[PDB]
């Protein structure tokens, strides 16, 4: 569970991150994709791409990017009182995206990157753990009712 502290520290970067969703949305996908290649095989959506400039060029994983980021702030934002927001996200992630968990946690690691390089004076040690935290409850959270469907592994 989070304190209010923590929670203050990732919503203060999260009301950054706002400011320029799309091209946070842009930059933790591309380095998500780049860092896991097996992430990018997911998305038939996505997987015609094949270098960075080609992923940096497609308005539609822009979009994709936007999609993401939303969900998650609003997930953030309920400081995880978050129940009616992973209950969908969990079943299509589960049973219809078949995403593992593994890659929940290899995005969760390009987020804390790209917020770190964007937002330096306001990601700092303590609000890198809370955020951390945050996004450690988000899995916790999922993986439950992933192990719920039968798909922990
Ligand atoms: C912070 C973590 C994530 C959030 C908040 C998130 C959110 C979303 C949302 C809101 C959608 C559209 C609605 C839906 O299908 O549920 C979606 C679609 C999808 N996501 Fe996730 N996602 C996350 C992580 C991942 C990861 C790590 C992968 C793959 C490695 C992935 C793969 C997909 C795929 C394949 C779709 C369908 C894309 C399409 O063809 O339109 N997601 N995601």
């Amino acid at each position: 569970v989070l304190s209010e502290g923590e929670w203050q520290l990732v919503l203060h970067v999260w009301a950054k991150v706002e400011a320029d969703v799309a091209g946070h949305g842009q930059d933790i996908l591309i380095r998500l994709f780049k860092s896991h290649p097996e992430t990018l095989e997911k998305f038939d959506r996505f997987k015609h791409l094949k270098t960075e400039a080609e992923m940096k060029a497609s308005e539609d994983l822009k979009k994709h990017g936007v999609t993401v980021l939303t969900a998650l702030g609003a997930i953030l934002k309920k400081k995880g009182h978050h129940e009616a927001e992973l209950k969908p996200l969990a079943q299509s992630h589960a049973t219809k995206h078949k995403i593992p968990i593994k890659y929940l946690e290899f995005i969760s690691e390009a987020i804390i990157h790209v917020l770190h390089s964007r937002h330096p004076g306001d990601f700092g040690a303590d609000a890198q753990g809370a955020m951390n935290k945050a996004l450690e409850l988000f899995r916790k959270d999922i993986a439950a009712k992933y192990k719920e469907l039968g798909y922990q592994g």
